[PDB]
DNA sequence: ACGGGCCGCGGCCCGT
DNA sequence: ACGGGCCGCGGCCCGT
């Protein structure tokens, strides 16, 4: 669990603090523990930098649809996208790809937070 | 709504055992729990207002995976809480017995706690 | 195995 | 809708 923490923080762009990413993809990894095939996914996404179509990566959708880490409260797909992806990622600037299933925009009780599942678009 | 004169009247009934702002915190917790259980809260107000002059009915909160309860940065054993409050400020931990009326008593492991401090008596053991 | 810490996050309510 | 601080249950680790 640990190395795989590791592995994905390996990854992760100066967009934030080292100790933001940390509990922000420990968070993640925890929740994913009992779906093998979506942190599988996550891993395979993340280190081959979306190589190759992936598999949706949810979470739980919290009642407000903001996700909290280390104080600070966020769009989860928006959190991830900053973290591997878009260092200087902010407001509407996402969309998701047509392959994506549990999309933010889908309203879904599970929320997809692959980066490799939005694409970034112009304000 | 109308929650601020019930919270009032059983803040006038307890005891120096802690804070003023803990006492509010501690009864507020309680008096929202309540609000959906009409009967429950009544059964509060009459038994604190009268010093249990009367048998009461049960008060009770939903279990939490640890048997405590957390008031302002505080955890403790719910019943202990509220018993130490409006009875027995010195109160300490094995001093309560629940009395034979008492259908949801901490002892008794169901899913739903009595927090009634009129439903447990102070013990030497 | 308790208690007694704090510690992060969801649910919560209140401010530009 | 925001961006906080808010408190508490659910976590966890620490001294007995
Ligand atoms: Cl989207
Ligand atoms: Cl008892
Ligand atoms: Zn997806
Ligand atoms: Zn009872």
């Amino acid at each position: 669990c640990l190395s795989i923490v590791h592995s994905l923080m390996c990854h992760r762009q100066g967009g934030e603090s080292e100790t933001f990413a940390k509990r922000a993809i420990e968070s993640l990894v925890k929740k994913l523990k009992e779906k093998k095939d979506e942190l599988d996914s996550l891993i395979t996404a993340i280190t081959t930098n979306g190589a190759h179509p992936s598999k949706c990566v949810t979470i739980q959708r919290t009642l407000d649809g903001r996700l909290q880490v280390a104080g600070r409260k966020g769009f989860p797909h928006v959190i991830y996208a900053r973290l591997w992806r878009w260092p200087d990622l902010h407001k509407n600037e996402l969309k998701h790809v047509k392959y994506c299933q549990y999309a933010f925009d889908l309203k879904c009780d599970s929320v997809c937070v692959n980066p490799y599942h939005y694409e970034r678009v112009v304000s």
